[PDB]
């Protein structure tokens, strides 16, 4: 049906040390040959990364790039540059993004349609804070950072969606697994009615917020919590327990 | 009295390739010995460029960086890691920067103190666009922009400023030698106000804003116009022709 991904935000952390020791425990853990793993390290090591992955379900991803791949833009990331280097994804969207470094959700519509347009997956977030969560105001949220990209992309076959209730990222409380999948259904059938039910029904729905080794498991039967985007643990040695959570 | 200094802000540009190319044409040209060339390619980039950097007095830089090492902060770059990679510059303030991404005066001042202290050199940038020009707010802008960092930094030993006349910066014309010549003495009795006529005797300030082979050496018996910050021409093989203007 959809295919287990399991994406890895190193953040801004990393040395070459650590990425050796990183991506060294992913070539020598044992993974089902049927999963999608992306480790997305801060891009002064992308290049490095791709160097030491020797491990076929394995591709990196870079955290943020912008919506022009060349030009006056000076301290940003472009999708070519990227590319040239060996990676394949770019997460656009991130509650360390939109929130401090003032990103409207146009600009992460914009940027998300040139990334398609030049050959990269995109790793796409969405995100209510725990006041749009008290004032039950969650999905009414989501669509609407949904609908700005969907007023720009038709085509969501490279796109992934990792909904990140901001109240859970890297605080070590999560969603209960139960309340997770109530969103991500609600997700899915708003991404049905404004996609078509192929595309909905291929869409990934990535689960992100102190995801870990040992919560990992009680999301194993729930069917529209497609993976995990884990940040915390990706540079914790319990990432493979949550690649290997539904094994 | 002042080394000369030549830095290449590449901006959103290149390819390994490019990069390849560009490093070996300053790898084996002739470059006076006691000049200061800085090359400061995409971070993707970084690793790389230092693994080709050859000819010692070209040292790497990274284009932008934040005000923590590590944590919480996706698509951002690190004082540490561009040092682990073995860049030693980071351009800050640099003016694109201030525009589209909005960063506030103070934002650069804290990240210009923490870079400093991470044993990082500073290009800091400071200009006013064609609107504080024609009201005639030059002055009293690069004096709040650089007031901002002196309240903060007490030390100016490893920053370079760079005058990026908004009104040049890749419009493409290059504002006189003569009033060139004019901001920068401005700009280093403000500095000796601030810090002594020791300190602002030895500092550098840079002109920024379109300067080129062609040009560069109608800079030449300019006394406080102490290098360049090139963006264009860095890419281009008459970056060779700028480190050589001043003979």
């Amino acid at each position: 049906a959809r295919t287990f991904f399991v994406g890895g935000n190193f953040k801004l952390n990393g040395s070459k040390q650590s990425i050796k020791e990183i991506v060294e425990r992913l070539n020598t853990a044992s993974i089902p040959e049927n999963v999608e793993v992306v480790i997305c390290p801060p891009a002064t090591y992308l290049d490095y990364s791709v160097s030491l992955v020797k491990k076929p379900q394995v591709t990196v991803g870079a955290q943020n790039a912008y919506l022009k791949a060349s030009g006056a833009f000076t301290g940003e990331n472009s999708v070519d540059q990227i590319k040239d280097v060996g990676a394949k994804w770019v997460i656009l969207g991130q509650s360390e993004r939109r929130s401090y470094f003032h990103e409207d959700d146009k600009f992460i519509a914009d940027k998300t349609k040139f990334a398609l347009g030049q050959g990269v997956g995109v790793i796409l977030c969405i995100g209510e804070t725990l006041e749009e969560k008290k004032a039950g105001k969650t999905l009414d949220v989501v669509e609407r950072q949904l609908n700005a990209v969907l007023e720009e992309v038709k085509d969501w076959t490279n796109v992934v969606v990792a909904y990140e209730p901001v109240w859970a990222i890297g605080t070590g409380l999560a969603a209960t697994p139960e309340d997770a999948q109530d969103i991500h259904a609600s997700i899915r059938k708003f991404l049905a009615s404004k996609l078509g039910d192929k595309a909905a029904s291929e869409l990934r729905i990535l689960y992100g917020g102190s995801a870990n080794g040992s919560n990992a498991v009680t999301f194993k039967d729930k069917a529209d919590v497609d993976g995990f985007l884990v940040g915390g643990a990706s540079l914790k040695p319990e990432f493979v327990d949550i690649i290997n959570s539904r094994n």
